[PDB]
């Protein structure tokens, strides 16, 4: 959680107006960690920090995050911290599904954008 | 404010509360056509004041995510009622929602569609 207050920083540092969802997984309905919106873009986010690769992400937080961000009209990412790295926003199609679950691994996490390139999608 | 959350699901918006350095309402919600960026209040009779400083911060973060800015507002065996910015009475210093402000609230659906 100090780590999702970090990440409101870079995001409104980056122009998106950004919150933080209180009681994501205490709740009933689809929640994202993060959810940000800069007038063009809105982004549903689930933030993750580790150590060192791979991140594991299972199936059901995937669908319940990908569900809330059709729902809301939002882009779905996984945000991911690794020490000595910047943040890195991965877009959901971008998670490798294996195991009947997903995971960023070598392979993927070199693909992940910064958050300046995910504002400029739009155009 | 949970009651809130739930009518605003029922009424199809996908919608969270919000947990600071910068400006955040108390819920955010989206259908993909409209955003909302919310102040929730709740009070045991008219009139509600706002200050100046809270209005101006919603407005801001409205302006700033790509929202429309609300006050939803219940009191007692009444429905919520939304009211945008505009619909606020000014004071010296403050907004106001009282008797001749109420009536003009939408209620939830009317936000929607
Ligand atoms: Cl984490
Ligand atoms: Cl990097």
């Amino acid at each position: 959680t100090r780590f999702e207050r970090d990440l409101l920083v870079e995001l409104w540092k980056a122009g998106f107006a950004a919150i933080r969802v209180a009681g994501s997984g205490v709740s009933p309905f689809p929640c994202p960690d993060i959810v940000a919106g800069n007038g063009r873009t809105y982004l549903a986010i689930e933030v993750k920090m580790r150590k060192e690769l791979p991140l594991y992400l299972s199936a059901d937080e995937v669908e319940q995050l990908v569900t809330f961000a059709r729902g809301f009209g939002a882009e779905a990412y996984v945000a991911l911290k690794l020490p000595r790295k910047k943040w890195r926003f991965f877009p959901v199609q971008m998670l490798e599904r294996t195991e009947k679950n997903f995971k960023i691994d070598e392979s993927v996490y070199p693909l992940g954008l910064e958050i300046a390139e995910v504002a400029g999608k739009f155009f």
